[PDB]
């Protein structure tokens, strides 16, 4: 392995307007979730990170915050509320808020830069943005990637064109990491190295 192991323990936290698009159905939603954390789990194989599912939070009767048009502000509100009351619930090292939000701009998800483990920085925010699971897996692998340390591919830095940090996301879309961000986990590794991420469950 190119990398030495690391664990990521997921919470995944779903909307009210997520939960009614599924039709109030608690079943449904955590397959569909399970679903996503399998994808997401294959993704990041190559960077021998075992990812699991800590936690599942379903807001079946109302959303605990504000779930807006602009996702970084969205995030910012769900990173307290995470670490005020979800990491009380339950220890993990991330968490992702799920929504049917229709972020402005087209946006699809929004992360903090390099901030795995950190208490209020930890999260990400993504749109349940296709009925495919596996475009919206791609996008929290891409989320995921962000908050541990990389950028978008840069086309001088490395030549994948349709991988899971390209800027924007496509049809053609790859379950693959490009070579720009396994360069940006190498130096989140050696620089930052966070220790939760070095706990086996």
């Amino acid at each position: 392995q190119r990398f030495p192991q690391r664990y990521i323990e997921l919470a995944i936290v779903v909307d009210h307007g997520m939960y009614t698009k599924y039709s109030s159905n608690f079943k449904k939603i955590r397959k569909r979730v399970h679903q996503m954390v399998s994808n997401i789990n294959e993704m990041c194989r190559p960077l021998n990170i075992a990812i699991t599912l800590a936690l599942l939070d379903v807001w079946s009767e109302k959303d605990f915050i504000t779930v807006q048009a602009d996702a970084p502000t969205t995030a910012g509100l769900f990173g307290d509320w995470r670490e005020r009351v979800l990491l009380k619930k339950k220890n993990h090292d991330h968490a992702q808020l799920l929504t049917d939000t229709n972020f402005a701009r087209n946006t699809i998800g929004w992360a903090y830069v390099g901030r795995m483990c950190d208490e209020k920085y930890s999260v990400a925010v993504v749109k349940d943005h296709s009925s495919k699971v596996f475009m919206v897996a791609v996008t929290m692998t891409h989320e995921l990637g962000h908050n541990l340390g990389m950028e978008h591919d840069d086309k001088d830095k490395c030549k994948c064109d349709t991988c899971i940090m390209s800027a924007v996301i496509s049809d053609k879309q790859s379950k693959l990491f490009s070579d720009c961000s396994k360069d940006y986990y190498q130096t989140f590794l050696t620089n930052d190295n966070p220790q939760c991420i070095l706990n086996a469950p």
